[PDB]
């Protein structure tokens, strides 16, 4: 099965969603040469103790969601950007990996020198966990009943398993700290901002990657829960996933307005990114 | 605002039950405290609010107790002292939340909080429980006659319990209460706030609907029942048949977990309705 026929109109519309409802055009964060390469080595040193080596093309293209998913607008912390560059990166390859060479005595010491590194006490803390939580979910839902229930179930309880799965809970709770705004801090810890994101990210995540899921027998798309081969039920699908985007952009306007801006800055900045060419 | 659920108290109770019976089986069952222990945890409560200047009776504090002791799961409990601490930490926020708002001195409760955890808990876990608890109180005070709060607990009931995750309180639970367990896999979900998740309906319109009229009486917003109109019996009936199939839904989905992580999510479901309508 493939969503190959929908490809052009999927992207189309969703374009024009974010176009009406969003208006704001996605930016890139800026790095410096040697920011990015301070990144870089960041990335090479946590994977090395796993024998990974990886290109720098290939540490760019993973970058590429934080640079251009984050608020430019309204960072104030560098040093935690860095971070999350190298947690998104690392983490990355660690779920690109074979899972019998999955090692977490290795790999999590390595995500705590980089808590360590760029965030204070605190928010290094808070960043690891989430970190260590997400790996450590992965690792318990591989062939997990409870996964097959979740994802089978119905979208409600599908998007219930993805807020952690898909990696946005992780997500708001290292970003935190590159915003320092009190209110932003608070959604992020108590996972309402990524329970607030976890449809427009995963649905656009799961449209671009169907075909390569449902050929690897992954079950971890929201798409296998309609027919994609009848046009009649898949558009009739793809519409309700529309809607659930808009009504979450449009409860999202309801926040303040630096939190409002980086949540939707996070959902269109990913879409851009994964339908991008430097992303192919 | 002037409405009520009263015509439908009586229906609605039978069919709470009815529906545990079918689908959770297992009844509820009280853990037992010895009298230190009782002592021990009212002792504690009562430092932890003489801040505050609060004076609560010991019968109080037992009304509010009873909740832990009837949703925890006995069968599977390890640790006495992580459980004594959910029965402190559980009554303190009862008796916060209840208090007038303007009296909230952060200040003075925060670091009792703290000193609850410290007591109770290991090093790591007194931190994933204060931070809870810390989130959970600095939540309500947020969204006190936010325009979030309303947004979400008026737009549909997806909106409303996605808020109440965290506003009713069950992810805070889960994260104080995984020690109890001392079990791996359901250590997990409460950090992860699955366990949250799939939990929060079942308390949620359960709570809703047994404070539907004393909160509509004060104006507050956070009831599931305020997004349909409990004066038409057929909208009021139809509403209250979607959320009973949500629960059943949730239920039957967390029979999928290993089965005492099960135990635990049904219990405190379960555990949460006969507490409720003894209370
Ligand atoms: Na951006
Ligand atoms: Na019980």
């Amino acid at each position: 099965s493939s969503v190959r026929p929908y490809l052009e109109e999927c992207t189309r519309r969703f374009q024009e969603m974010f176009d009406r409802h969003v208006v704001t055009r996605p930016t890139k964060v800026e790095l410096t040469d040697a920011e990015l390469r301070e990144v870089i080595d960041d990335c090479n040193a946590a994977v090395a103790p796993l024998g990974k080596t990886v290109s720098d093309e290939r540490w760019i293209s993973y970058v590429g969601v934080v640079l251009w998913s984050q608020s430019p607008r309204h960072i104030k912390d560098m040093e935690a950007f860095k971070a999350v560059c190298v947690l998104n990166c690392v983490t990355f390859v660690w779920d690109d990996m074979d899972p019998a060479l999955h090692d977490f005595g290795l790999f999590l010491p390595q995500l705590r020198k980089i808590c360590e590194k760029y965030y204070g006490p605190e928010d290094a803390e808070v960043a690891y966990e989430a970190a260590r939580a997400f790996v450590t979910s992965d690792h318990m839902f591989r062939d997990s009943p409870i996964k097959a229930a979740l994802c089978t179930t119905s979208p409600e309880q599908y998007f219930r398993f993805r807020v952690t799965d898909i990696g946005v809970d992780f997500w708001m709770k290292m970003s935190y700290p590159i915003y320092r705004h009190p209110e932003f801090t608070e959604h992020a810890k108590t996972s309402l901002a990524a329970r607030m994101t976890t449809r427009g990210l995963t649905i656009v995540n799961d449209f671009y990657s169907y075909d390569r899921e449902v050929s690897l027998g992954q079950i971890t798309n929201c798409f296998r829960l309609c027919d994609v081969s009848d046009e009649t039920a898949f558009k009739e699908f793809f519409q309700a996933r529309l809607d659930d985007m808009i009504e979450d952009i449009e409860c999202i306007k309801a926040f303040d307005q630096l939190t409002q801006d980086v949540f939707l800055d996070l959902i269109y900045g990913n879409f851009v990114w994964t339908t991008s060419n430097k992303r192919y």
